[PDB]
């Protein structure tokens, strides 16, 4: 049925591939408006995304989305978070009523609040809240490390550089979704996220991203 492995390096842009939100708010706990000019890729080949005050208490912040979806594989980042209260970093797949579908979502999540840890999360048709922080030993933020999820028909699996972190045994998502990546801070949360202080500007990198399929 879909989307076959590739292995994006980032140095080059090129159609049908992946877009960017702008102009719009996800609203709700994402408080910041989508910009396109903060998805901005660098000369040495990554994807820097960014955080910035448009104006005084007015923040926007910056998403990726790949055109194709993707299934049952093996999902790769190299990347690089933002430390700061208030926000996240992430890569996840996802599908959604949004695209005509049963809301499926894997993800990795970095909060900003503490980047030595990282929530893996996911979602099957609306259910979710299977959270798992993982404490890995080091400091996300200070460098670039590898974000491997392992989507199958039984289990996810979640590597940090190659170790084996979570394994998800019990109603795996089942749809196609989108990668995603995506720096916003949010409202509401105080308790999930911290408060974000208004820092900025605030910027989670990615190396590459690589996916597999079976
Ligand atoms: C799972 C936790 C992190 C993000 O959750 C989901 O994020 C999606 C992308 O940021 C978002 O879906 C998008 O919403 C916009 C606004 O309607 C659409 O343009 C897009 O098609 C859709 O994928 C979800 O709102 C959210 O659950
Ligand atoms: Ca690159």
């Amino acid at each position: 049925q879909t989307g076959g492995s590739f292995f994006e390096p980032f140095n080059s842009y090129n159609s049908g591939t992946w877009e960017k939100a702008d102009g719009y708010s996800n609203g709700g706990v994402f408080n910041c408006t989508w910009r396109a000019n903060n998805v901005n890729f660098t000369n040495d080949g990554k994807l820097k995304l960014g955080l910035t005050s448009s104006a005084y208490n007015k923040f926007d912040c910056a998403e990726y989305r790949s055109t194709n979806i993707y299934g049952y594989g093996l999902y790769e980042v190299s990347m690089k978070p933002a430390k700061n209260t208030g926000i996240v970093s992430s890569f996840f797949t996802y599908t959604g009523p949004a695209h005509g579908t049963q809301w499926d979502e894997i993800d990795i999540e970095f909060l900003g609040k503490d980047t030595t840890k990282v929530q893996f999360n996911y979602y099957t048709n609306g259910v979710g809240g299977h959270e798992k922080v993982i404490s890995l030993g080091f400091d996300a933020s200070k460098g670039f490390h590898t974000y491997a999820f392992d989507w199958q028909p039984g289990y996810i699996k979640w590597y940090v550089d190659g170790v084996l972190k979570h394994t998800a045994t019990a109603n795996i998502p089942s749809t196609p979704g989108k990668i995603m990546m995506n720096l916003w801070n949010g409202t509401g949360v105080d308790d999930w996220l911290g408060s974000y202080n208004g820092a900025n500007p605030l910027y989670a990198e990615y190396d590459w991203v690589k996916y597999t399929s079976n």
